[PDB]
Order: C-alpha cells, then structure tokens, then sequence
C-alpha cells in the first residue's frame, strides 16, 4: 500500500474530531466528525487495535485506492490517519446517509426527474470507475451515499474486503461469498466479475431508486432468485415508472454479458431523457 498511499493525505490526531456514531462493525466504527484544515465535516471509518496484518492492508488499501480517484460522484477522501491507532479512513460527509435507508425513510418524497436524476449520477461515478479499469463487484443501494444537494456517490472500495465485509454477500454452494440478488449470472456461476456484471448491478440499483428501496426479489431465497432469472424472469416494472427507465433496467438485465449496455451507454441515455423531461411521463404499465 505504502506507492498508492502516496496520494492520501497523512492526518494527525488532533485535527480530527469524532462526534457522532453512523456505523459499526466489528473492528471499528463509522462516524461523522469534523476534520482541521477552518473546519469541514467529514465521514469517519475506524480500525481499533489488535487488527491483523491483512485486516490493516485491506483498510488501507480501501484508501490507497479512493486516493486515486477524482470524480463529481465517488466519494473522496480526505485523508488517513495510520501511524496511530485507531486506524482511520476520513471522507467527505454525506448528510443524507446510504441511498437505500434514505428512500426508504423518505418514500414519495421526490419527483420522477430527480429520482432519474440520482440514477444518472450513480451511472456517471460508475462509468467513470469502470474505465479507470476498476470492478466495484458490490454496487448496490446500500452502497451509495447521498449529500444534502441529492448528489449520490459511490462508496466501498477494495479488494477482497469488500463482499468479505458486506452482510449481504453470502455463501455460494461452490465457496463464493458474493450478494445473489445485486449480481450478474456468469459472476455467479463462474466467478467473472467485470465492468458489465457491474452493468447487471446497476440495472438492480434502477430498481431500488424507483420503488423507493423496495428489497429486490421480496421474500424469494437466494436459489429461488438464480433460479428465477435463470428460467427468465426478471423483476416487474416499479409503481409510476417511465416506460424509457424499465426498458433501460431490463436492459441491463440481459443474460448475454456482451448485449448490456456500457455505463457509456446508461450515461448518454438518462442525459438524453433528463435534458427532454416530457420522455419520462409516459409510464411502464403496473401490472
Ligand atoms: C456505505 O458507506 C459506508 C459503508 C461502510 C463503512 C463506512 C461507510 N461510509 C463512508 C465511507 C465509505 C468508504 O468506502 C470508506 C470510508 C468511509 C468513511 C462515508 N459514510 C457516510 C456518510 O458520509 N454519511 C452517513 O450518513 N453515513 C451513514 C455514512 N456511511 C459512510
């Protein structure tokens, strides 16, 4: 880590005020804080000491790879706090939380064209990712955090840490620990995550935004989902939907990984429908 960490930030102590707890784990926390530089409220991620050797090159390395990273929706860092303990990764803060709780406390609450255009933010962040050769492998709502201008950014990097650490991501029956109703087919049944299961992703992610965070698939278990989209079947058209917006999800839902769309793609057509606003008030029939 000690090449990527030449672009973060080393933070001493005293500049950093923790003062509210927004999550936890098991070894560290995440809280809002303030961070000196004038003071900037920031976001906090903690490792507490007795961490392992791979535990602190997978907290760092989350950064080493942020550090890399310039974009309008990737949540950036600010900087790191490592030759002391606990460790801590400091971002911008988010006032609005992880996009899936927001929805979900915030149902209704929004118009179509926003709701389009969080989706066109996430899709820009994650074009972005993709051509600078980075698989997210857990793009998801809940992975997603909002600011106080409605402006979504994608969180959550590394490497193995990120399905390892993630609640969702479960246990295949050949040894993967992979989030079954957020992932792609072939990631699945023979581990190819790229750019374009990321697309699959995303198309779950549209989901998500325009039921207001309506947990995708409801009660069916995880083999019950392979073997529903395996056999077909694809998630129905959300209530008050523009037509334009489910045939792009059912888009990205194509079991042929080279039919998806490019985030390219995603990109310039939620640009196209947002610019022309009327294209979204003819809706998907609910069933
Ligand atoms: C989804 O966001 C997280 C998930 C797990 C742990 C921390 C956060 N996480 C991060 C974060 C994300 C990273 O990838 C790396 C470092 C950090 C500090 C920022 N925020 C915020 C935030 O800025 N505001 C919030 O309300 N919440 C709930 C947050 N949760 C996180």
């Amino acid at each position: 880590n000690q090449a990527v960490l030449k672009f973060t930030t080393e933070i001493h102590p005293s500049c950093v005020t923790r003062q509210k707890v927004i999550g936890a784990g098991e070894f560290g926390e995440v809280y809002k804080g303030m961070l000196k530089t004038k003071e900037v409220p920031v976001a906090i991620k903690t490792l507490k000491a007795g961490y392992t050797e791979k535990q602190r090159v997978d907290f760092l390395g989350e950064a080493g790879i942020m550090g890399q990273f310039s974009h309008h929706n990737i949540i950036r860092l600010e900087g790191v706090i490592s030759k002391y303990k606990p460790m801590m990764i400091i971002t911008e803060y988010m006032e609005n939380g992880a996009l899936d709780k927001f929805l979900r406390e915030k149902d209704g609450e929004f118009s179509v064209l926003q709701l389009v255009g969080m989706l066109r933010g996430i899709a820009a962040g994650m074009k972005y990712l993709a051509n600078m050769n980075y698989v997210h492998r857990d793009l998801a709502a809940r992975n997603i955090l909002v600011n106080s201008n409605l402006v979504c950014k994608v969180s959550d990097f590394g490497l193995s840490r990120v399905l390892e650490d993630d609640p969702e991501a479960t246990y295949t029956t050949s040894g993967g620990k992979i989030p079954i109703r957020w992932t792609a087919p072939e990631a699945i049944s023979y581990r190819k995550f790229t750019s374009a299961s990321d697309v699959w992703s995303f198309g779950i992610v549209m989901w998500e935004v325009m039921t207001y965070g309506e947990r995708p698939y409801w009660e069916l278990s995880n083999h019950e989902v392979m073997k529903a989209i395996n056999d077909g079947f694809r998630l129905p058209t959300p209530m008050d939907c523009p037509s334009a917006i489910y045939q792009l999800m059912m888009q990205c839902w194509q079991q042929e990984r080279a039919r998806r769309p490019k985030f390219a793609d995603i990109v310039s057509i939620l640009d196209k429908l947002i610019r022309a606003p009327d294209s979204l008030k003819t809706l998907a029939d609910f069933d």
